[PDB]
C-alpha cells in the first residue's frame, strides 16, 4: 500500500494508523473561511425580507429546469425530502449530524446513496442563494426550502428560525466502521444498534425502505424505524406523524436498471460540476429518473396536503411486488384502484403502491393504533406533524436565543431544554464581588467549587449545542446522580450550601436584584480560581457573566438528558465502562464537543489537576506539591526527566513514576501521560512548562476556563 | 479494510482515496498555535543573551545523564549529528525539509530510522529550552546546539543566525511512495532518483551507510553521495568538507543485535514519554548503545577538531568486516593501529574503522583529489567545512533579513541569492502615484502588466523562502527565459518599457529619491489592477510597499535558480510536461508553496483569468465578455447551469462549455473546472459569484495580490 503526496491525502496516519488525530481540535479553521473575521451572520439575516425569499423559493419550486424536470411541475416534494435528509443525520448519542451546519453539501453526505438526486435538489436552489448572498446561509436555505414547500402545498407549519451559519470544510463524523456503501457491520444480538449510530446501514438516513437487510417484513421494519427514529429524538407519535406527513407528497424514482446510474458526486468527473449519479437509462431524468430504485407514488395528490396517505394505506390490502428495478415494494391486492394515482408527466394513471416501511405503520400494533386514529382525525395528524417537523428541523439549533427572524413562535417547547427568562435585575460588580467572598467563606474547598462549576458547564456539547451551565440543571435529575458528578460525596453538600447563599443574598435582597442558583455554581468555580491563584502569588480576577436562570425538574426531560452524561471526562480524570476508544481518544473527543482548541485542552487539563477537579479527588496526574494552588506544576513535572514511568503492577490503566531512589513519586492515567508522550501535546506542554510561563499559563487558563463557563450563553452574544 | 473514528484518523479520504486535499492550504492554523496572536519570535530572540545561552549549552554537553550517558563525557558529537540531520532533510526540488521549522521533533521525522537516538539528543536539551522559553525556538536550539558543539571542541564556525520560528503541527511532506521503512522504489533509468526526492531510501537522510542497498562498495556509494548531496545544494567540495568535518567527531553505535531495539518514538508506549528505540541489549544505552547498528569510531580524538580523520583514512589500508550487529564496515588491515582508538566509557582501546561511505572519499577519483589536498593542507579543510556547515544550517532561512543576532556575519554569499542594500531615498505617496500613472500611459496592457508582476512575484516558494519579486531577477537569466514567463514576445518588451520609465524617473527625481526596476515590475501590476478595477466600476487603490532592489546577473546563480522554474502554474493556466500529478493537484501545491489559503487561491484564479494573466493569453477559463476588467464573471459563469460541460473531442486536457443553442460558449482546463466540481471549492466560488459579492471580490483579490507581491519582503517585517 503506497504512500501519497499530502495533496492526495498522504500523511502521518499512513505510517501510524491509529495515532491520536489532533485535527479534530481545529475543525473549520479560520484560514479557510472566505468571510471576514468580522462577518456577523445574525446581523446579516436580520435584514432579510422573508416574504420576498418565500416568493422566490416559490418561483423555483414551480419553474422546471431542463436538466432535472419537476415531477408534477412542482419541486416541493423533492425539497421536503432534501430538508428531511439534511436534518435526518442527527443522533442523540453525540448530537452530531442534523441540518445545523448544512453539512449535506460536503463529503461524505453529499454522496451518501440515500442522498442520491439531492445534488440536483441543492443545485436548483442556487438562483436563490445567488440573490440573497451573505444574508442567507445554505444551511438555513435547505431546511427553509422544505418548510416553504410544505406551505406551498397546503400545510401550515408551526414556524421557522433562521441562524444556521455555513461552514467551509466537512464536519468529520464517525458514521460507522464499514468500508462499503450500504454495508452492515453495526448490529449484535437481536437488533442491538452500535452506538452512536442512528442508521441501519452505512450511508442510510434511518432504515432500509425494503425492510431490514432487504427483507420486506413490515413488522420487522417497524423494529428498525422505532429504534433509529428514537436515536434521532422522535417517539412513536412523532415518528408516525413524520412518515405520514412526508409521504403525503411526491414520489420515489426507480424507472430502470440501477447499474445505469453513474458514480456518486465525490467520484464523478469534473465536467459534471458537482453533480453525480448521472444515468444512461432513457433521458436519465424526469420520466426516466432513478434514485432509490423503488417506484412508488403513495397518494393521488402528490402536490397537495390531504389525508390520502392514510386512506390508501387503510383502504386497500397489500401485495408484495417488484419495482422496474428489482426492488421490493407493496401494491394493492385485487387490481383495486386501477389508474387512480397520477403520473408525474401526464402518462396514464397507475395503481396504489406503498413502501415496506409504509406498511409498518399499519402492521405494527403501536403505530397501527396511532395512525388508525388519524384516519378519522386528520386535524390531529396535521398537528403532531407540525410539532414534529418543527422539532426535526431545529433539533440542533441550541438554546432558543439562537433562533432568528420573524417566524419563531414564542411558545415554550420542552425538547428545547427551556430556561426561565431573566425576570429580576442582574447582579452588578459590587454584588458579584460580595458573593465571591461569601462563597469563599462557605467552607467549600477549591476542589469542591471548581469541580462543581466544571460539572455544570462541561455538560455542553457543541455538536447540537445542548447542555451547559445555564438552567442550574446540576441540582436536578438526572445530572445530580451522574457517576461522573459523583453525587455520592459533596455534590449535595455543595448544592445545599450554595442555595443557602442564594437565599441569604436574596432574602436580604437590596431591591430587585436576584441571583440564580445556576449563576452561583459558575461564580463559585470562578472565585475559587481567584483564591487558588492568590495562593500562588498571582492576584487576578476571573471574568463572570451573569444572566443564567434556574429551572425545574418539570422543565427537564429526564430521559432526554440521559444522552448528555459523560461515559468519560479526562478533564476530571474519569473513565467509565463502555467507551469505544482508549482514554486518550475520549479526551480529544470530549475536547471537541467542548469546542476547545488543542492549546485550550492542554492548559485546562493542567489547571484542573492542580485544583482538585479530579473525580473522587484522585491523585492521578496531580503533579504538584501544593494544595489548591494555581501553578503550571503539572507541565513542569511532566517534563522532569528525573522521573521514570512504568505501568502500574495492578493493570489499572494506572502508571507509577519513580524518582532516583525508586520510590513512587507520581501516579497518572493514560490521559495524564499522553501529554508527555504525544509529540504534538508535549510541544504544548513545553510551552507551559518553561521558567517564563507561569503568568501566561494562568492568563490562558482563565480565558479557556471562562470559555467553558460561557459555552451555552447565546442569550448574551 | 474498516472505517475509523475521526479522532483515530477517519475522514473522507478513506471513501475517496485520491481526492484533492485542501487541508494542505491551512497548515499550522492559528487555532493550534499556543502563543498569542501578538507573538513575534524575531522580537523575542533578538533579546536573548547569546553568551549565556552558549555556556548553558556547553554545560549540558559535559553533563551526562543516566538515561543516555555521554560518549567520552561529551554530548557535542551527538548534537552535531542532530543538527546535521535536522538541516539534512532539505531538498532543492521543492525547497522542503531542512531545519527551518524544527520539524525533527514531529512525525514522521522524529521516527525516521536515520534519526534513531536523536529522540534522546533533543530530550537532553529541554534544560536549555526550559530556561529561555519563548526567547528560544526548538528549531533555533536544535541547530545551534550543533554549532556550539563545534566551537566547544575546537572548530571556529563562520557565524550563526537565529530566527527559525517554531511550529505546532508537522509540515506534511512527500518523502516517497514506499510504505516500508528503508524501502527503495525511487530509481528508474540507470540510477535516476525520482524527483523531488533526495535520499536513496525511505527514512534515510541521504545515502545508505553500508553502500547502495547494503553493497559496501565505496566507488558505487560515491555516486549516491554525490547525487543526494547535489539535491541538497552541496557540490563536490562542500560534500567532502561536510563528511570529513562531520566524522571528525564522535562515533557510531551498534554494541548489540538490532532486533533488541524497540519501536520508534511514534509507535512507543506512553510510559516512554516520547523516547523511542528502547533497547533490551545490556543496559540498552552507553557502552551498549545501538543506534545505526554500525560500530565505527573514526578518529582517535572523537571530542576534538584535528586532521585525524584524513590521516587515518590514508595512513591505513582497509578491509571489509562486520560490526557486533553484523553491519558492514571497514577496519585497518594486518591488525594495524590496534588499540590506538579510545573507547567512549573507559575501555580497552580499539583499532581503526571507517564506513563504506567514508572510503568513497578516497576511492572515488573526484573526492580523492579533494581529500588528498586536505591531507596535505588541512587549513583548507577548515575553511570549506566552515562555509559548507553554514550553508547547511541556514540553507532554508530565506532572505538575509531573517538572520538575527550578534553572530550573523556580514559577508554576502551568492547562495543566499543576495540583493543590494537600499542606496537612496525610497518613493513616497506622490512618487508612487505619479509612477503608477506613468506606467498606465506607457502602452503596456493590463494583461502584460499583471502577467509580468505575477511572474516575478510568484517565483517565491515558502518552503525554503527562496525566490520572489525582490532582486528584479525576472530580467536576468534564467527567469527571463523560463517557458511559463514566455519570453517569445512581450516579456522583453515589458522589461524595456519599465527600465525606460525607471531611467527617466531617476534622472529627474526630487532630492535623492530613486526607484528600482524590481519595484516597478510590482508597481506596474498594481497600476494595471487599479485601471481594470475602475473599468468594472470600482475605485480601489492597490497597496504597494517600495524597497526592492536590483540584483545583477553576477549575484544571480543561474543553476541554483533552476529549481524555482515552474513546471505548473494554475494561476496562469500553464502546465508543462513532467508534473507528478494531474493539474488540479499541482494547482494546490503551487498555492501551498505561495502560502495561500483556499479562499485566497480561489479569488486569485478568478481575478487572474479575467485580467488576462493566462500563459499565452489563452481563453481557457476566461469566463467573461469584458476586456481588462476586474469583475467576478469567472465565478458567476462557472456556476451557470445553462452551460453544459464536456471534455474536448481533441483529448487535449481542455473542456467545452455549450449553452442552449449547442454552441461552444466557453473553454476551460482541469484547473478552471475544478472550482465548479470540487465541493469545497465550489462552496468558495458560490461566495464570490453571488449578486452582492462583487465589491467583496475586488477587496479580497487585491488583498491576496498584495500578499503575493510581499511574500519575500522580510526587509520590512
Ligand atoms: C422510515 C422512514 C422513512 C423511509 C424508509 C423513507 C424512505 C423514502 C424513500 C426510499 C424515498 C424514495 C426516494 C426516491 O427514490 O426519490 C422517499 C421519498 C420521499 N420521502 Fe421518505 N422516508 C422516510 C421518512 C420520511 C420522512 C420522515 C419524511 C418527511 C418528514 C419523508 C419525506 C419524503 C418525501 C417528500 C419523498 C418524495 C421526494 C420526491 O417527491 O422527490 N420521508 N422516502
Ligand atoms: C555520506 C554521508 C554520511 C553518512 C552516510 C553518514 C553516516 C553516519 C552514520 C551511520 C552515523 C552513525 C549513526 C549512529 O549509530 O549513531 C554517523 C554518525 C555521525 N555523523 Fe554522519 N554520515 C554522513 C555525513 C555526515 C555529515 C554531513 C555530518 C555533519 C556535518 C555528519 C556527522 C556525524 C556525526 C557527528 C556523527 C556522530 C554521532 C555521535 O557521535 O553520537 N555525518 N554518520
Ligand atoms: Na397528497
Amino acid at each position: 500500500g503506497h504512500m501519497k503526496y499530502p495533496v492526495e491525502g498522504g500523511g502521518n496516519q499512513d505510517w501510524w494508523p491509529n495515532r491520536l488525530n489532533l485535527k479534530v481540535l481545529h475543525q473549520n479553521p479560520a484560514v479557510a473561511d472566505p468571510m471576514g473575521a468580522a462577518f456577523d451572520y445574525a446581523a446579516e439575516v436580520a435584514t432579510i425580507d422573508v416574504d420576498a425569499l418565500t416568493r422566490d423559493i416559490e418561483e423555483v419550486m414551480t419553474t422546471s429546469q431542463p436538466w432535472w424536470p419537476a415531477d408534477y411541475g412542482h419541486y416541493g416534494p423533492l425539497f421536503i425530502r432534501m430538508a428531511w435528509h439534511a436534518a435526518g443525520t442527527y443522533r442523540i448519542h453525540d448530537g452530531r449530524g442534523g441540518a445545523g451546519g448544512g453539512m449535506q453539501r460536503f463529503a461524505p453526505l453529499n454522496s451518501w446513496p440515500d442522498n442520491a438526486s439531492l445534488d440536483k435538489a441543492r443545485r436548483l436552489l442556487w438562483p436563490v442563494k445567488k440573490k440573497y448572498g451573505k444574508k442567507l446561509s445554505w444551511a438555513d436555505l435547505i431546511v427553509f426550502a422544505g418548510n416553504c414547500a410544505l406551505e406551498s402545498m397546503g400545510f401550515k407549519t408551526f414556524g421557522f428560525g433562521f441562524g444556521r451559519v455555513d461552514q467551509w470544510e466537512p464536519d468529520e463524523v464517525y458514521w460507522g466502521k464499514e468500508a462499503t456503501w450500504l454495508g452492515d457491520e453495526r448490529y449484535s444480538g437481536k437488533r442491538d444498534l452500535e452506538n452512536p449510530l442512528a442508521a441501519v446501514q452505512m450511508g442510510l438516513i434511518y432504515v432500509n425502505p425494503e425492510g431490514p437487510n432487504g427483507n420486506p417484513d413490515p413488522m420487522a421494519a417497524a423494529v428498525d424505524i422505532r429504534e433509529t427514529f428514537r436515536r434521532m429524538a422522535m417517539n412513536d407519535v412523532e415518528t408516525a406523524a413524520l412518515i405520514v406527513g412526508g409521504h403525503t407528497f411526491g414520489k420515489t424514482h426507480g424507472a430502470g436498471p440501477a447499474d445505469l446510474v453513474g458514480p456518486e458526486p465525490e467520484a464523478a468527473p469534473l465536467e459534471q460540476m458537482g453533480l453525480g449519479w448521472k444515468s444512461s437509462y432513457g433521458t436519465g431524468t424526469g420520466k426516466d429518473a432513478i434514485t432509490s430504485g423503488i417506484e412508488v407514488v403513495w397518494t393521488n395528490t402528490p402536490t397537495k396536503w390531504d389525508n390520502s396517505f392514510l386512506e390508501i394505506l387503510y383502504g386497500y390490502e397489500w401485495e408484495l411486488t417488484k419495482s422496474p428495478a428489482g426492488a421490493w415494494q407493496y401494491t394493492a391486492k385485487d387490481g383495486a384502484g386501477a389508474g387512480t394515482i397520477p403520473d408525474p408527466f401526464g402518462g396514464p394513471g397507475r395503481s396504489p403502491t406503498m413502501l415496506a416501511t409504509d406498511l409498518s405503520l399499519r402492521v405494527d400494533p403501536i403505530y397501527e393504533r396511532i395512525t388508525r386514529r388519524w384516519l378519522e382525525h386528520p386535524e390531529e395528524l396535521a398537528d403532531e406533524f407540525a410539532k414534529a417537523w418543527y422539532k426535526l428541523i431545529h433539533r440542533d439549533m441550541g438554546p432558543v436565543a439562537r433562533y432568528l427572524g420573524p417566524l419563531v413562535p414564542k411558545q415554550t417547547l420542552l425538547w428545547q431544554d427551556p430556561v426561565p427568562a431573566v425576570s429580576h435585575d442582574l447582579v452588578g460588580e459590587a454584588e458579584i464581588a460580595s458573593l465571591k467572598s461569601q462563597i469563599r467563606a462557605s467552607g467549600l474547598t477549591v476542589s469542591q467549587l471548581v469541580s462543581t462549576a466544571w460539572a455544570a458547564a462541561s455538560s455542553f456539547r457543541g455538536s447540537d449545542k445542548r447542555g451547559g451551565a445555564n438552567g442550574g440543571r446540576i441540582r436536578l435529575q438526572p445530572q445530580v446522580g451522574w457517576e461522573v458528578n459523583d453525587p455520592d460525596g459533596d455534590l449535595r453538600k455543595v448544592i445545599r450550601t450554595l442555595e443557602e447563599i442564594q437565599e441569604s443574598f436574596n432574602s436580604a435582597a437590596p431591591g430587585n436584584i436576584k441571583v440564580s442558583f445556576a449563576d452561583l455554581v459558575v461564580l463559585g468555580g470562578c472565585a475559587a480560581i481567584e483564591k487558588a491563584a492568590k495562593a500562588a502569588g498571582h492576584n487576578i480576577t476571573v471574568p463572570f457573566t451573569p444572566g443564567r436562570t434556574d429551572a425545574s425538574q418539570e422543565q427537564t426531560d429526564v430521559e432526554s438528558f440521559a444522552v448528555l452524561e459523560p461515559k468519560a471526562d479526562g478533564f476530571r480524570n474519569y473513565l467509565g465502562k463502555g467507551n469505544p476508544l482508549p482514554a486518550e481518544y475520549m479526551l480529544l473527543d470530549k475536547a471537541n464537543l467542548l469546542t476547545l482548541s488543542a492549546p485550550e485542552m492542554t492548559v485546562l487539563v493542567g489547571g484542573l489537576r492542580v485544583l482538585g477537579a479530579n473525580y473522587k479527588r484522585l491523585p492521578l496526574g496531580v503533579f504538584t506539591e501544593a494544595s489548591e494552588s494555581l501553578t503550571n506544576d503539572f507541565f513542569v513535572n511532566l517534563l522532569d526527566m528525573g522521573i521514570t514511568w512504568e505501568p502500574s503492577p495492578a493493570d489499572d490503566g494506572t502508571y507509577q513514576g519513580k524518582d532516583g531512589s525508586g520510590k513512587v513519586k507520581w501516579t497518572g492515567s493514560r490521559v495524564d501521560l499522553v501529554f508527555g508522550s504525544n509529540s504534538e501535546l508535549r510541544a504544548l506542554v513545553e510551552v507551559y512548562g518553561a521558567d517564563d510561563a507561569q503568568p501566561k499559563f494562568v492568563q490562558d487558563f482563565v480565558a479557556a476556563w471562562d470559555k467553558v463557563m460561557n459555552l451555552d450563553r447565546f442569550d448574551v452574544r
